[PDB]
């Protein structure tokens, strides 16, 4: 029982990532933890990208002493993917998916069964690692134990549901400074959760579930690489422009098959689709749209808009999301 935190035995966190700012020593430039899912996927929390994007982002996918720069193998961010409902006020839905410039063939996590969580009783033990836990360039790791969800709910709040099938569980130390790290299920090692919030310091940590969230991974490790989110951020009135790519990865052929433009308002028009003119994407093939909004009023505009496609495997979707405000 690792009641306090404690430098981590290497060979048992083959998985583990750590998030380090681009062109950066891996120690100094170290910001957030993450896990390895296999191929070109790491998974990790929303906040540790409010103010980051790709291009400034690097991964060291089983990394350990961080100082040590022939541990792990650090990778290029290419393209990060939020939870479109992640409020960063409250910090639900604090997931996101780091897709990288290349695949990894290191050991992958195996990430909890969609009904694994709301299985557990409270006090099944588990334990979270990370360079934070209470900086120093060695991996940690510390035993926590699941909390009751009605309790997690009145201590911490913050929009905790009392439900346990929901966003996020708390676990309680027996006695943490880096977001976006595994906390597994201490028999068996699957991923439970990502280190979200609490215990900055009477309070529990708080962590995103990973049981709820398994087909918004699998939708977001699909091998369909996109621009998610075009935030304009504070704009003039008129018609504001962007264009959104599309990218197969995958080795058989993408079909353009359907897409929710229609259900977006007046406000919001398609300029270009490029995914119409091109309808079959092959390996490694782009198709781009080009969307506008036409802001004629003060306000918040928010647009989601999804493209499908059909393929041997069934079906693919991305969304993507314009957002600006005046």
């Amino acid at each position: 029982r690792i009641i306090n935190g404690s430098n981590a035995n290497s060979a048992e966190w083959p998985s583990i990532v750590a998030l380090v700012k681009r062109g950066a020593d891996a120690y100094q430039g170290q910001f957030c933890g993450g896990s390895f899912l296999g191929g070109r996927y790491v998974l990790t929390a929303a906040h540790c990208f409010d103010s980051r994007s790709a291009a400034s982002v690097d991964v060291i996918i089983g990394a350990y002493d961080l100082n040590n720069s022939s541990q792990g193998e650090r990778i290029a961010a290419q393209k990060i993917y939020r939870h479109l409902s992640y409020s960063p006020s409250n910090l639900l839905n604090d997931i996101a998916i780091v897709e990288l410039a290349q695949t990894s063939s290191l050991p992958a996590i195996t990430l909890a069964g969609p009904a694994t969580r709301t299985s557990l009783p409270a006090l099944t033990p588990l334990t979270v690692a990370g360079w934070g836990i209470t900086f120093t360039p060695i991996l940690q790791e510390v035993d926590v134990d699941l909390v009751s969800q009605s309790l997690c709910q009145i201590v911490m709040q913050h929009g905790i549901s009392s439900d346990p099938n929901s966003t996020n569980f708390c676990a309680a130390r027996l006695t943490q400074g880096d977001a976006g790290g595994p906390i597994v299920v201490k028999t068996g090692r699957e991923q439970l959760g990502i280190v979200s919030w609490g215990d900055e310091q009477g309070t529990y940590g708080v962590y995103t579930n990973v049981s709820y969230f398994r087909d918004w991974i699998t939708k977001h490790t699909n091998q369909l690489s996109y621009d998610q989110v075009a935030n304009l951020g504070i704009r003039p009135l008129g018609k504001v422009s962007q264009s959104f790519t599309y990218t197969n990865l995958d080795a058989n052929a993408l079909t353009y098959t359907g897409n929710t433009f229609s259900s977006l308002p007046a406000d919001f028009s398609v300029l270009s689709d490029g995914c119409s003119t091109k309808v079959t994407l092959a390996t490694g093939e782009s198709c781009s749209v080009e969307v506008a909004v036409d802001a004629q009023h003060y306000r918040q505009y928010q647009y989601d808009f999804e493209l499908i496609f059909s393929y041997a495997g069934g079906s693919k979707r991305a969304t993507s999301r314009i957002q600006l405000d005046t």
